[PDB]
């Protein structure tokens, strides 16, 4: 079997960030051009879809994170993850 | 186990749209700048994954929706779903 | 049960670029405006993830591909497919 993956990217170095769902848990590793280290993001999930969008060249990332039939989506703005305003109903 | 998502984004707002599979259908949520609300998109997948473009301001949407070992295109140009020339083989 | 896929697209035509995991094996298929066909992307993986970005008009394409626990990077920078750098840990 394996672990689920997402992944986004922005910019023309670019940066890249890889989520992975292994064991109800999602990590993140990040690119910035020189090598992959591990970002901040860690929270529960099963699966895992992300999309990202520039302001200029400011970053932002919205995870979607789903356990059983819940899904979270978590916000980065660029100072901090927290829970979004999605719901599914 | 869990639900599986996909999600896509466009625009400075932005728009962002999250696929939901589960039991064999995807439906669509969507966030324009207001707040969450159900889209048109209702068709049969087990999995799904999404991509988007601009052509100027407007958006085009493909979604590739799979049961068993048949992936459907699912395509928006501005006025409506309907199947796209995708095939696997 | 079923395939499980992933999809990238760039431009204005667009290009589109839709990966599909079956049976531990990913393969890829390919729309430049005019119909679809298969591309050379042809590696071992359960699970897939994909994203690009573009340098002025050359695409490069990242492939996330799990097997098991394991995650390989496959790169596209314009002159055939390569191991990228990608470590989870
Ligand atoms: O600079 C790395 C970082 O801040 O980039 C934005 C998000 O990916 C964060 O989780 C991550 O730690
Ligand atoms: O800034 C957070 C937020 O408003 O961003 C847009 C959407 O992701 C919303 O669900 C989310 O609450
Ligand atoms: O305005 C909402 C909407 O028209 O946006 C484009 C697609 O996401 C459609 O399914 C959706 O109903
Ligand atoms: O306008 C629909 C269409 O031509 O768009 C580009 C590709 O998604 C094709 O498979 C699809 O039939
Ligand atoms: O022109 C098609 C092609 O070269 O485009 C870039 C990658 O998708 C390759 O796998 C693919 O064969
Ligand atoms: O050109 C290849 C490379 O440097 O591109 C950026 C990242 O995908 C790296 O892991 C990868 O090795
Ligand atoms: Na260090
Ligand atoms: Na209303
Ligand atoms: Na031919
Ligand atoms: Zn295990
Ligand atoms: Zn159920
Ligand atoms: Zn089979």
């Amino acid at each position: 079997s394996s672990v689920q993956t997402a992944a986004t990217s922005w910019g023309t170095v670019p940066s890249i960030r890889v989520y992975t769902a292994n064991h109800g848990k999602i990590t993140e590793r990040c690119w910035d051009g020189k090598g992959w280290y591990t970002g901040a993001f860690n929270e529960p999930g099963d699966n895992v879809s992300v999309t990202s969008w520039l302001v200029g060249s400011a970053i932002h990332i919205r995870v979607y994170a789903s356990t059983g039939t819940t899904t979270t989506e978590w916000c980065w703005d660029g100072n901090g993850w927290t829970k979004g305003a999605y719901t599914a109903t």
